[PDB]
């Protein structure tokens, strides 16, 4: 697991929705590679636990602030807290995304529809507008979006969610084209089924409910992902190892086929 | 131009935003192939002119109703008027889409962002929910979305618009997966630069402002599209000639390359 | 539904490997729309039966010539026969393709590999170079490739075959970019599982081996294709209904998802 | 930035066609991260210079063997030399690829066509079959293909070449699906214009012929690539940082848009 990579010394990153699951793994990895990192999530207790968890592993260049990521007030607070703690911003990882609905797409209300886009898409656009001048002032940097494999393969039950993630593919690209002039590279990841609280209902009926899911999902590599499976990609995308890559999505799904 | 195709005898279609440009061409073609068609747009005068234009060519199974497509009141009025005039609904063509902004994506306000999605995406989802039970009652039918080539290649100046069109790719797919159980096929078109009022600012500086655009756009076929270039595809997608095709987007851009 | 479409009066098409299945349906449809058509396949008896079958339906503007499609001698004979019979060539449908192997990709010999590419790709390139000057002389026309959905979703057992079909996506595009100057549009179809002799081993355990296959395959529309499901698309792509479309693949797979 | 990454201690890689350009940068990076590496190319003098160059930087876990990559004798010699020198094989990087033709696709002879596929595709398939049992014996590993952005965007002048690279996308995927059972991940890179001897004719009219090329090409990041721009990606794809990623292509083109 320790790569000895230290591609982030003297960089500051914000990772949204990063007190559990994929986001926390991303933050941990950036911290292992020498970054200072601000994490956030809604619940102060989750922030507290995540900060304690990281500091217990010796990763002390971390701070946390509780906030709703789709609140414009909390967005500004997150960005200002980052600047207060660490003086600058190099990287933004828009990891947040919700999935409240489960059902047929025709049963998604106009309100639930709007909420899905508000949190899953709009909030990342807003965060991007706020961090932009700060990242540009450092001569450039990176923004990463956590979309989903379901951007590409429309899933049953969470199809409206999936559509938001398709949107993030386009937003990743549009921001990439637009922020290239500031040497800000914008890329994304499109994870498959990762074992987290969000996907729990699909995989928490034993070893064999997990194997049956691996089967149905058609996962070449024959297992479900874990949060750490995303982190090496995020680190790669936010580092100089990808300095000539912008506007791309990397599918992290164990070999599930949804585009060429 | 006359194909002698009559694949739409005894079918009823709604074509939104169909008093000018691509939408009117789509309506004309469906009418040539024997459909009854309802068109709509905001301005009653545009509705009146379009109906007169079609009736002068002998295409009399047409009716029109003025309405804002993103108004829930007007959506219901459009669908109810269709049922009042023609008794059923087989096909919906969600042709509407706006593009008010021109500038950098970072300059798009939260409000303009939401408006873009409201009209370009949400309204088609809403129209789809309203027509759904009526189409299903006929044993199936078709829904077509007019997205854009800029779903795939993020353009300068209208990038937020482009993102909405990416979203429509995902929405087309999600609706396709979800409405297959009702034998409702959902597909889209992704046009390149079509000469209409919407794209006018790009191509209305003579023959050579058009040739310079053809160059920059990298259009293999060396010309800009016209509304009629979309109509044969829509007809194809809404007919039995595509009865085994659902969830697809067809790029109609004269050979511009943006996916495999 | 016989469509009444008559988009091909005065046009001549060559449809390769067109004495059974998809190719014969393509030829029949072009003939219904008023084309003159040359078909070919290896076996003179199959040629004879196909010609008899078409002439019994009153489609008499057809001729046939037996030949191996990957033989350079037979390619030249096919094109020269077409010019002798009908004087010109407007359309080429490269329908041919084989799949001798079934097994793991690692068990495909170098020889079988080369044969797959020779017939599935190279022969279409060769036919394209032979018809090219003749189609250009008519002011343009169309060339269609029959690839496969398995170009996009790598299948088990016939993966090497699948790779040849991926190649055809690229070849379709490359020829489109290259022949646009001659107003020759080059597009393709990428069918899913179509019930023919070729795909028989996948679907031939009764009507619920077919329903089990449509769940494994995740076919939204809940059924397997038939040859006629491809024909409407080919006709569309070869007609003026698609006059602004070049370089594109249309997946004809009942809603199987493999790209955006 | 030398990354301090050391993800390849105790691993052995073969990098084909790796005495200049992208391949040599790939080899150098794997060596910096602690791998043992075998390189090869046709010309013994190039092998000698590359080995001297690497050993002068202190990267001594390298060996070289001259050979033609599309020779079955030389393929076997390369794999056997690697096993003789280092005892095992964990990683294969199929970097090789040629482009002899420059002109229209219609001017590509059958012979040149076959040669393009022989070297650009078949040789990678062959190398994959030879290394396969050895990599499987280590419990898995990785195979990387160097395709090209021109797999996705068909270029003028080298279109046949481009088609071979499209094929590699398919081959990457097919091998990924097929070798997943052995925990061998197969991924690729699709570079844009990288400044090497191979691409020299496109970019070698001074520093503003380079800037003119970056506008024609629509390279968001406003510059041409260098070999080192590929290496970080290869290292990432061959390391545990991508342990849940198989079947994917990463475009490394400074933000040129060619798929979603
Ligand atoms: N798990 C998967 O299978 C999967 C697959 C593809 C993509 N993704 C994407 O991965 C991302 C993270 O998901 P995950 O699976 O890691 O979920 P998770 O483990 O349940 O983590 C959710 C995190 O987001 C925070 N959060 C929830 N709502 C929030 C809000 N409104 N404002 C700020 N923070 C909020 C949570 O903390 P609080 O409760 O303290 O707010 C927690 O830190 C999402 O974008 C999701 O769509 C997940
Ligand atoms: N032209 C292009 O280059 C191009 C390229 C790709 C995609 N498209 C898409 O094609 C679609 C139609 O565009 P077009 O180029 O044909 O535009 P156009 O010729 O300017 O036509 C616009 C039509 O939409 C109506 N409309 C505008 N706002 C409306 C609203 N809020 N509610 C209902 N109707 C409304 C207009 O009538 P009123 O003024 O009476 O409302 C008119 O009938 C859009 O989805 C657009 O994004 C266009
Ligand atoms: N069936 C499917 O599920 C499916 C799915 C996707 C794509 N496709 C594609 O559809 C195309 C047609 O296949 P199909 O399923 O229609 O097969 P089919 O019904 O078995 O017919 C194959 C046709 O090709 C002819 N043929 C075979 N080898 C030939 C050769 N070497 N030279 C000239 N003609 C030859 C056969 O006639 P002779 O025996 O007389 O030569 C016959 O007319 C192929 O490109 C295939 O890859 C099929
Ligand atoms: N440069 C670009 O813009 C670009 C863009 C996209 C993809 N690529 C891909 O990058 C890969 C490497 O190309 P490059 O640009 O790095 O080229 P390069 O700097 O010119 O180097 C080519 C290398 O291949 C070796 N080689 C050539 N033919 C060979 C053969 N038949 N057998 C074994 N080795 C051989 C050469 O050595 P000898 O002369 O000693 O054989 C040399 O080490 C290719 O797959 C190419 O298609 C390049």
């Amino acid at each position: 697991m320790p790569s000895n990579c230290r591609r982030f010394e003297g960089k500051v990153a914000i990772v949204t929705a990063a007190t559990k699951g994929i986001g926390l793994a991303i933050a941990e990895r950036l911290l292992d590679e020498g970054a200072s990192v601000v994490i956030g999530s809604r619940n102060q207790k989750n922030v507290d636990e995540a900060i304690e968890y990281l500091k217990n592993k010796g990763l002390t260049k971390v701070a946390g602030i509780a906030g709703h990521i789709a609140s414009t007030d909390d967005q500004k607070k997150l960005v200002d807290f980052t600047l207060q703690k660490f003086g600058k911003i190099n990287i933004l990882v828009n990891n947040h995304g919700i999935n409240p609905a489960f059902g047929h797409i025709l049963e998604v209300s106009d309100q639930v529809w709007d909420k899905l886009f508000e949190v899953n898409v709009k909030a990342g656009f807003q965060m991007t507008k706020l961090v932009h001048p700060h990242i540009a002032k450092e001569g450039g940097g990176a923004i990463i979006f956590n979309a989903s494999y379901s951007a590409y393969k429309s899933p049953p039950g969470i199809a409206a969610y999936g559509v938001t993630k398709t949107t993030l593919v386009g937003l990743t690209r549009a921001l990439a084209m637009g922020l290239a002039k500031d040497n800000i590279r914008v890329n994304g990841i499109a994870p498959g089924v990762i074992k987290t609280k969000m996907s729990q209902v699909l995989w928490d009926g034993g070893e064999d409910a997990e194997k049956e899911l691996t089967d149905i999902q058609e996962i070449a590599l024959g297992r479900l992902g874990v949060p750490d499976d995303c982190a090496g990609t995020v680190a790669y995308l936010a580092s100089d190892d990808s300095s000539y890559i912008t506007g791309e999505m990397i599918i992290i799904a164990g070999g599930v086929q949804a585009r060429l």
